[PDB]
């Protein structure tokens, strides 16, 4: 179905957990902090952290190519889900399931190497 | 500072609640449920539903423009908080502010009147 | 895989409608886009002003042709296609009537 | 108010690296998107595709001279702009190297 799709620029909290599911695929989590811009002096804003996760090769390539800090842009879809019952009560939660993600090369530079 | 905008399609879980803040200002609140494709049949998926808000006239508008499950298409930025304390622990929530916001003209039709 | 945008502008003139030999719809219109240029506390502008055009098709094209006329304000939400010289516009998924400065009644099929 | 895109896709050749009579550096380059088209356990196929031209100063389009060339796949965000006849491009707002078929090791400045 997909839908409702986002592109964040931001830097990784830590450095991506790369993890092995039973089957052999491999999954990729990482939570992006995206800080805002400045003015006049400048002042860093709100500040909007995303928990992502990317699979397969994708997944592996990310765990060995990024690091904690580094600047990256994201591309994928967001994922909401929802709590309940009778005894506490609603609680929301939110993720990006990234499509395409890259480090960028706004204030760096990468040697890219294809397979 | 902005950065980090969505644009989402979906429908309001009820009808936009316009309330006045003592300076003047209209405030409209609404929800959008915005629910996936299909296929083979015809299955709906996943859902996302995203608090929103919109200010000033576009609000006053909206409040007497749309309805509970008006199909709209939504533009803004997305914003997140986070809580905590060591009684009790992490929650975290997140909404739209609207930067423009117009019902679909996929499955209906509306006739605008500009002021 | 698609490129998909979502734009806000108004309507170069009334959308035009007609109809492939096969009898679907098509409702072709352009949409300018104009931008925000400031100073802060010193007056701001608008900008560079982009024309981009869209076609719609099917019962959707047929609400665009009945509900926008000249100069509506909208927001679109679609595709990025190149034509065959050669020029780029939008293949619309949604579109419907700005808020910002006007109301609308709505009118589900 | 400026209207942003993102889009994935290769470079059609290495990037030109050109500099202002003022001093300001410039890159030059067009991405090639290509879409998706299916049947779904019926084979799958790529569509259209779409060139699109980018344009990105400064530090950054050094930056891109020196770690991008040609075919290389990656992913931009941007602003949609049209010149002077006239075509559309794209202003760079941030652009790195998709990580779906290669890895990299990143730099800072």
């Amino acid at each position: 179905a997909g839908d409702t799709t986002i592109t964040i620029v931001g830097n990784l909290t830590a450095d991506p957990e790369l993890r092995f599911t039973p089957s052999g695929a491999a999954v990729a989590n990482f939570t992006v902090a995206s800080t805002p811009r400045i003015y006049d002096e400048w002042k860093d804003g709100e500040a909007l952290f995303l928990r992502c996760n990317i699979w397969r090769e994708a997944a592996e390539n990310v765990a060995e190519s990024l690091t904690r800090g580094a600047r990256v842009i994201v591309s994928g879809r967001l994922k909401q889900r929802s709590f309940e019952t009778r005894e506490g009560e609603k609680r929301t939660v939110i993720e990006v399931e990234v499509d395409e993600i890259g480090p960028s090369l706004r204030y760096a530079t990468a040697k890219v190497n294809k397979a």
